[PDB]
């Protein structure tokens, strides 16, 4: 009810694991949520449904996914800590290592599951085939990450990976392949994806893993502002009760802008939040009214790499997270409080 | 004992700041709030109340947290203010600053109680255009005017204090208080503080106004460090790996693309350190040590008090620093220690 808030909306997020169901069975290949894009796990009962179980980078991520989310957990990180590395071997059924001398600091520790490492095909994972077959009698796959703006760069993207590694990956029984691919987007070719797919695990005999962040979530979820104030310094701006830095910081770090539906109009504003930064700005956006204080703005889009990265900066509110159940209804799930705040100083 | 990531809050740093605040206050007759912002690790405020005079806010939840526990005077500012808000500010706050005549014409009747404000635009912050000013003197009694950012010398800050006159003095003498802002380093060593505790006095006899100083960095700066351990080690430039992520605990490096401190930054193996995230530019800096870098080294982020906790995030789910006094003694005690219901309550 009170702004601001992210809402999820069931539905939408249904029509995209629907989708994902398709292309698991067309495909083969198993969908594991990527919890670094999207971890509100108030709706992994339905998200589990369809999907085949979670991808980590952290203890705090690995354990999410067990407790939460379930069916299969992998574990990746960057590096592992000594202190850490047990609990998230307990929480794991496969486990992969950024580096050699990560897996052979920790191999030992992770008999029992299934250990992994990441090779890069081009900073993370390895590329010296010499160097890695000397360590292909302690792993069972391969994470290999390269992203997908069309299916034509992808598809090449594959073969580029074949050249490289095609002679380490016949010898071992799954791969990990990654997210940037928007195999969730309308006019995707999911069926020739999915053929792609089949080839490269028949030829290699691995089982495929997809990653799925953003596809997971597109178009599932809105950043729902009020507008505060509105004024005229060149343009025409409005201000809201929101920041890019608290609630959208990719938007800041990225040098991106939000988006606004219809965006349509003869009204163009500004859009600010609620902060004195120089940066601080949603967009520019049109309307067919003008607006006023009290008025409400959608920022759509807004479930990938959002909540997951939300902060205090300012102090400025948290936006609540809430969800539209399938029936219309909506409902709050967290309020964050003066409490909260109080509690992430000290 | 304490593991790593932590913040390190050095006590008699942090003193060594805070009596050189008391200094000036002494001096100058000036009043000195903490900026919220910035800093607002409320466990250290017993520490800090003593040598100043209270803290400004943009927020309804950083007035309160200055009311409840810094106390002194609260100053609240904000770019817009809400409705459903106001009140609340307003009975925490004993001054209220608002950006624009607009805001004050709406918020006036509400904020009839406490002392009102404006903020001043020398150069979309502040009015600039003195004859709308003069026409809502009467609600008035007091400005807000705050340019200054990473002043490090006392002549530039001397200047715009001068085009401040300028601009409006005329104005600034019919009221009865000014907020000078932050971003002025008085609190650097080697600042001519007497100087400018001069500066000060001869602004505030000349206008009759109660000047207002709003430190943020200035109150920390160099107080507190981020302490990391290695935990891998490649060789791609020399790479090494540390327990924590710029992103998630040092987020002005990313935002501004600048570069962490190391200390001594000398030696012959030069390292890119990186923090544990995906992300590609998840990276400290290019440092130089003495001796080559071995997993469970230990690496200290040097001024790493402003700006860094306050903004700190659950990116990546990795873990977040714990929050830690160096006490004279030179015992850590542990005052906040953040676990996986930490994590999992941010979340749903």
């Amino acid at each position: 009810i009170e702004t601001p808030y992210y809402l999820i909306d069931k539905a939408k997020l249904t029509r995209n694991m629907e989708r994902i169901a398709h292309v698991r069975e067309k495909s083969g290949a198993k969908a594991l949520l990527a919890l670094k894009c999207f971890a509100t796990w108030s709706v992994f009962d339905l998200m589990r449904d369809y999907m085949d179980g979670t991808t980590s980078s952290s203890l705090f991520e690995v354990r999410l996914g067990r407790e939460r989310f379930g069916k299969e957990t992998h574990a990746y990180s960057v590096a592992y800590g000594d202190n850490e590395i047990d609990e998230v071997v307990s929480h794991a059924d496969k486990i992969i290592f950024n580096s050699i001398s990560q897996l052979e600091r920790f191999a030992d520790k992770a008999a029992g599951i299934a250990r992994g490492l990441r090779l890069n095909p081009q900073r993370l994972g390895e590329w010296d085939v010499p160097k890695v077959e000397r360590v292909m009698d302690r792993i069972n796959g391969f994470m290999i990450h390269n992203n997908n703006k069309d299916f034509g760069l992808f598809d090449r993207m594959l073969g580029e990976i074949e050249e490289r590694f095609g002679a380490l990956i016949a010898r071992v029984d799954w791969v990990s392949l990654g997210g940037g691919i928007h195999f969730t987007g309308d006019d995707y070719p999911v069926d020739a994806f999915s053929a792609r797919l089949r080839a490269f695990s028949d030829r290699y005999g691995v089982q495929i893993y997809l990653e799925p962040g953003e596809a997971s979530i597109t178009k599932s979820t809105t950043l729902e502002v009020t507008v505060l104030d509105t004024l005229y310094n060149g343009k025409n701006l409005a201000i809201v009760d929101s920041s890019i830095e608290a609630h959208m910081l990719d938007l800041l770090i990225y040098r991106e802008t939000a988006k606004v539906l219809p965006n349509e109009g003869s009204h163009s504003y500004m859009i600010c939040g609620k902060s004195c930064l120089a940066g601080d700005v949603f967009g520019e956006f049109r309307f067919a009214e003008e607006l006023k204080v009290g008025d409400r703005i959608s920022f759509q889009d807004a479930a990938g790499y959002t909540m997951v990265k939300k902060n205090w900066f300012n102090g400025v509110k948290m936006p609540a997270i809430a969800i539209r159940e399938l029936d219309g209804s909506v409902r709050t799930v967290r309020e964050f409080t003066y409490a909260d705040y109080e509690q992430s100083l000290s």
